[PDB]
């Protein structure tokens, strides 16, 4: 089982992450953000990973260092899980949608860092959630990782539905390139 | 009498709703939502229902969970006490005002799902509750119920006004469809 | 085996439906309407279904309440087919052609009912049959299966050939979320 | 295995080709074009197929006659090698990216040729080969393999990431469409 | 070492503020608004200033009184600091950026007050903290101190990161003009 | 005196780099090919470092990969001549001409990478060197060194002039932000 593990403590924050990625979905997220925790468990739940995150920060500012610290903490844990990357399928692609939504997700686990995004909420707030930190933990996740991410819309009208539709889809592309090559 | 029931429990939210179709406007209504709550009260002032609603829920993530499956039930229950539909008017249309404010309504207890929404509200939050649940509402209670709705704003200004006008209409139309056709 | 059935009478017509999801496509398709036969063959071949409709219906008025009933009666037996829906794939993705024509599929067995919509049909027959009788199709069938569905034109400029690739592409990406998921 | 061959000698060209369609990714390609070559490298590492090429032409006019003639030979050794096309998948479909680069390949194996070419290349030589040689090398493809293709851009800005992720995602969707199709 | 004190207090709030020109970069700072206190500390960091604040105020109406008296204090204590400004530089000019954002900043401790603002904020909030109170916070301090200043836009897209490095390139740019001109 | 060292062999290009930033402006710069060279002779001009670059590919199909692969190797060390970077400037800002063309510059020594890139480059070919692998020399160099980014042009017509500018602007803004702060 490839597991991988970080800690990370600052002047703002303190973070602990642990990652398995032949998992069977367990999930125990407890940041201090409650939205940020009900999208980490559709990462377990329709990736099939087991994922584990435990922080506190400094929230009566805002929740943007939280929300930064911790996505570093992902991107590097998931590069020491994978280590060399023999025989793997290297390349992930799926659309997902939730009611009226639609979003299209590929990615190529290559070493080199980038990120394509294309989506338009139409909202400023969810619950207390920050509408501006999506395309912020996307970013952090893939300097850290080190892979290629593209990400477009193709419909949706509720802002709620949008974003757990992406976190859907990233999931499931996620999945595919984890897993090993049985050859031709 | 014709009283139907509804109960659903899932690992978000637990809710009990008891609907009479034959009612003298009796309210008892307390969701975890309180400007919901204001709204439902006026389905049993003026279209003369008795509406008990109870429910708990996840709402530390936002509203959304809880708003959806309080209007799934009461969608059930209307269909529970229509039963065979036997000697009904089965239409019904009304147009209501509050100040500046006017919307237009009809309605047909059809068996066939369909909405029709165009309303123009221009704010994002009227005191704590999110203005997007407004047309969540009405998605949910056509698909359990079964019935054909069209909702078109006439003019209007205030949030406030233009919400609470809709519920004033769509309970004067419902009234209509469930009362008895003494024949011609 | 997961076997599906569905008998309905009414005033304008009478059906019979019989489904098997785990099928090696054999095809016996006799209802009033000679193209839409040729279209259920493709849900045979394309997706290894068995699929048996028998129709009879009033057809000197014209197709249109033939053509809705039958579609009824396919969504009933596909939701008696599934049953609890332990273990499967749940989602299905897929786009494909025929010559010029280009159309992309996705959907998710959920139990909410949504249908988006999105081709342009240039004819406004292509034998006998009419063209709005397409979108009626896929909307009777969402709405008694309660499943959500998205079609989308990339391109094409014969009528037949729009047509006959959107029940292609619908086949194999039903067989893909109806099969069972052996886990990572 | 299944293997396929062909020789063409003209008064402008002599070419030699050979394709295994079930293989381990061994290539040799040396046509006179070394730019051709690096993308026909790919063919072998994404798709796992072994290729040869072998190519001597008039390349003090230009590279037009040799391109023309190794992509003849290269659908006329594919047909060979399908024979009946007994129990295949049939069809093929993937999305590519290279950095900022992304192209969406779809096909059929159907006996019936078409092209269709949506790319949009800002510069007219990459190193020494012209970039109007890409659409001609796709088109006598197709004419002697008797394929439908489609293949559309989704972004892309620099010309050598635009055409090599053409060629990963063609390999990988051509991979899917010649393997056997266990049944449902 | 030019150090500068101030004392004020009304109806609405209490406020205490000191300064050292010549410091080490030692920060005290609590006002009652805890984003204003996070800027407050990059001007102690990228200025090498001491700074110690001391407030509190009628933050049950809004946050507008208790950030305007605030300001004002700070810019009588600037201008008891300089004195007969005597051999210093008297010129300063900053560009600094933050990820995707960059500001430009430049300001002559002159004697005659002008404030030229041209920044473009896209949301309303950022955490608790209203973001029109930027720009009345660097007017108030003109006013009281007699500085000219410009700040100018050059990119930039989330919220936190322009603000930010608006007081980081502003901190750059007080710290040359303050220092000892050593002659030609 | 602050060294860094990288070697990095693949099956494309063999690479050795070194540098020193306290040095006295000593060139030695022998990639393959030459346009490049004379750029980096500019590096060690204008910002007084000491640069060594040896480099063979595969310049037989194009430029592209020895570009790119000398590119990564001198980001890398520079990060390793850094060091814990305790005491520096850390930030450089500078705008430099070349006749009727000038171009501004500024950076950040963060620790996160990112370009910003707005120039406008009038032909395809400066002498044999291709004009697209400009920008792709910045952003390999940022991948790996970690550093923020800004380029932006004022004005400028004749391409030789246009890039030989932005490498004289970028170093004497890098000179900047790596000498020691002598403090306040
Ligand atoms: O079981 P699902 O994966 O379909 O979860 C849907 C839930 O009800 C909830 O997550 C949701 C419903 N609408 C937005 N969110
Ligand atoms: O008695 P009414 O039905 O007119 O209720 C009006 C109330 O004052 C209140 O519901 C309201 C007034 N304006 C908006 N809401
Ligand atoms: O064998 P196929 O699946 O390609 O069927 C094609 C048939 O010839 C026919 O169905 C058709 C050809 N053009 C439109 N329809
Ligand atoms: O190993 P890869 O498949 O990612 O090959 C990338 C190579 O470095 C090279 O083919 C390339 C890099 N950029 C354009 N081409
Ligand atoms: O050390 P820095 O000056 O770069 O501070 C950056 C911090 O992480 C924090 O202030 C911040 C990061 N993004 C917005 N704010
Ligand atoms: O001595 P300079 O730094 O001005 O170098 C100018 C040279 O003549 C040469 O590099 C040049 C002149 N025009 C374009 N390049
Ligand atoms: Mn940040
Ligand atoms: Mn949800
Ligand atoms: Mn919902
Ligand atoms: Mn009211
Ligand atoms: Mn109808
Ligand atoms: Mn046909
Ligand atoms: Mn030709
Ligand atoms: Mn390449
Ligand atoms: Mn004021
Ligand atoms: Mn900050
Ligand atoms: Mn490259
Ligand atoms: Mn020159």
């Amino acid at each position: 089982a490839r597991i991988g593990e970080m800690k990370r403590v600052t002047k703002e924050t303190n973070v602990s992450v642990k990652i398995n990625l032949d998992g069977t979905g367990v999930a125990d997220n407890s940041s201090g953000i409650p939205f940020l925790d009900h999208m980490l468990d559709q990462l377990a739940s329709h990736g099939l990973f087991d994922v584990h995150v435990k922080a506190t920060g400094d929230t009566h500012i805002d929740d943007h260092h939280t929300n930064e610290d911790v996505a570093l903490a992902i991107g590097t844990a998931l590069l020491q899980a994978l280590g060399d990357r023999k025989g793997i399928n290297r390349f992930g692609n799926f659309s997902a949608p939730l009611d009226e939504a639609l979003v299209h997700v590929s990615l190529d686990l290559s070493g080199r860092p980038h990120l394509g995004y294309d989506l338009n909420i139409p909202t400023q707030r969810v619950g207390k959630y920050d509408t501006q930190l999506v395309e912020h933990f996307f970013q952090s996740l893939v300097n850290t990782s080190g892979m290629t991410l593209h990400i477009r819309q193709f419909s949706g009208t509720n802002s709620h539905h949008i974003i757990e539709a992406t976190f859907k889809a990233f999931a499931r592309a996620l999945r595919q390139a984890t897993e090993y090559d049985t050859r031709r």
